[PDB]
This record gives C-alpha cells, structure tokens and sequence, in this order.
DNA sequence: CGACGGATC
DNA sequence: GCTGATGCGC
DNA sequence: GATCCGTCGGGCGCATCAGC
C-alpha cells in the first residue's frame, strides 16, 4: 500500500511466481574497486511535466542511485525546447545528446544523458540520421555501444502493427547487428513489448492490444533474443513479476496492475558481466518507472 | 487499459 | 498575449 | 470455463485555437 509492488498482481499467475521486490532481490553493492558502469532508463512521460512535478529534481535521482548514464524516452521536446533543458539538465553530466520528433510535434523523443563523454554519438538506425519521430540515440562507449529506444507503438486498432512488425523491429535488429559486429550492445528503452505473460496482469485480455499481439511477442524474440540478446530482468528474476508501466485510468500503480514494457536487452557476450538489472517502482511522475542497470566492464 | 456483460467458442 | 477547451496518441 | 466483441469511462502531456 505504501509499497503496492511488493504484492503480487497477477489474472493467470503461477504458484512459484513472486512479486519483485528491490529493496530484498536485489545483490548488494559491487565491490569498490569494479569497473563497473551504472546505467537508468525512465520513459519520462513528458520531460518538461516532469521537471515540473511534485519536488522532482534529478539530482536526487543521480543522488540517490548514482547513475552514470540516464536514457529517457518519451521526452516530448521540440528540438526548440532542448537548449533550455540541456543547460537544467543534471548537474555533474554535462554530455547529453538529444533527438525529438520532427513530425508529431511534442511526440516521442529520444535523449542520452551521461557523465561518460562517448567516443562517438549517432541518431537513427545507420547512417540515415535521426529517426524522423526522435526514437533512436546510439552511444559508443569504449568497450560496448548504449542504444536508448521508445519503439513506436502499433496504437488502439493496431493501425501500426504492420510498420511495426514489418519495418521497425526489422530495422532495429538489422542496427542492433550491425553494431554487434565490432563492439558489443545494450539496448534499453521503451520496447513497446511484454514478451511473455509474467510480464503482464491481463494477459488475456490484452491479446490483441498493443504489447502484447502474438505478432509483437514473437517479433521480440525473432528479431531480438533469438538473434543472440538476453532479457537481463528476466534472466536475472526467472518467475518473479516485476512491471515498469502502470495506467492512469485507473490506478493501476496503487494495484500494481501492470505491465513490464521498458528493458535492458544485452548480448550474450556481456550478459556474465551483468551485475543488477533492476526496477525501481517508488520513482513517481510517470506513468512508467525507472529501470537500471549494473554491468560490470 | 481495466472492467463489464452477452454471445460465442 | 493569456487561458480553458479540444484533440490526439500514449 | 475460456475467449470473444463492443462498449464505457473521474487518465495524461503536449500542440493548437477560440475567445477573450
Ligand atoms: O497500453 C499501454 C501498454 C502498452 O502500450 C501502451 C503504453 O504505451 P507506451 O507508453 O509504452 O508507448
């Protein structure tokens, strides 16, 4: 009630599932002397309503868990708006990249913020630039590339789930691959996907919303884990029901009524060197909440 | 997106 | 130029 | 017993506009 996750929210749930519970399942700290690098992921439901809310200041956030990079997704800036923000953004990380739709104007939005400077940022899948809706943010490190992502949603009437299907996810693997070739990848953001029912309330009911059409799940795992990416909560909690977005209309984060839409996908190259792929559901002000990521480097 | 029939499988 | 209302995708 | 379909309906951030 003051920790609604904490309890377990399920329609068809098994009887080994538990409900995820950070402040218990997560391992403890890493030792001091660990090249490690600290990652967050928030889809922010709007940046500017964000800065805006309650007491936010995100340098708690950077406070309180100490991440290096911060990737948002559903930024909903102009590429007039970014000068402002980039200035308020959070002290102590001065590189940040952003990307914002074009089109649908205060729509979408990509953004990496880092106190790492990257060795090389590039927007879109390719060459081909920014993605036109602000979707992708790629970042290389030295020993691994960061890709922040908010998959477009195939939307009520699944009207999109043919661009989806067909092109994005395409795209996205044929990037995500690409990449792989030299360096290893970790994807993150709003993967528009909850792959298997544990990582959903109704998965019933939603059959055919956007999410989790049979179309989307078995994209994800045709274009992404079965093409050498694992799905770091999920090999990490096997059984336990964690989600990351909750609705408004109806509450759902006092019922934890959720679903699990937000991801850190890695290579398998690199999925030993995963320390801690974890949810934090206290962090309000959007209707999804963060996820982070310890992997050591 | 959850929640609710009634009709359908 | 300012606000409440509207519209639309999430 | 379940799935299906058709419906509602105290949601939200942002852009745009009417009407001051
Ligand atoms: O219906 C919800 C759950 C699946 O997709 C929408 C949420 O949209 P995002 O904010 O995840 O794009």
């Amino acid at each position: 009630q003051s920790e609604p996750w904490t309890v377990l929210a399920h329609k068809k749930p098994q009887k080994d599932w538990k409900a995820y519970n950070p402040k218990t399942m997560r391992p403890p700290p890493l030792p001091e002397g660990t090249k490690c690098v600290k990652v967050m992921t928030w889809n922010v439901n709007g940046l500017r309503g964000l800065l805006k809310f309650e007491s936010f200041s995100a340098l708690q956030l950077a406070q309180r868990e100490n991440f290096d990079i911060l990737c948002l997704q559903e930024t909903k800036l102009q590429v007039k708006d970014v000068e402002e923000i980039k200035k308020t953004l959070i002290d102590g990380y001065d590189h940040s990249f952003w990307s914002c739709s074009v089109s649908k104007l205060g729509y979408s939005g990509t953004a990496i913020i880092s106190r790492i400077k990257p060795l090389s940022v590039r927007y879109g899948t390719g060459l081909s630039g920014h993605d036109t809706e602000g979707r992708i943010v790629t970042a290389e490190f030295d020993s691994f590339y960061l890709i922040n992502t908010y998959v477009p949603n195939s939307g009520d009437g699944l009207k999109r789930l043919s661009y989806r299907i067909e092109e994005w996810d395409r795209t996205l693997s044929n990037h995500i691959k690409e990449l792989e070739k030299s360096k290893p990848v970790v994807l993150t953001g709003d993967l528009n996907c909850a792959h298997e029912e544990i990582d959903i309330f109704n998965p019933a009911g939603n059959k055919r919303s956007a999410g989790f059409t049979i179309e989307e799940r078995q994209s994800f795992g045709a274009n992404l884990l079965d093409k050498g990416f694992v799905d770091t909560f999920r090999k990490q909690h096997p059984g336990v029901v964690g989600y990351t977005y909750w609705g408004y209309r109806h509450g759902g984060r006092k019922t934890n009524k959720g679903w699990r839409l937000d991801y850190f996908l890695v290579s398998q190259s690199i999925a030993a060197n995963v320390h801690d792929s974890y949810i934090l559901p206290d962090i309000n002000g959007s209707d999804h909440c963060p996820i982070g990521l310890i992997l050591k480097l």
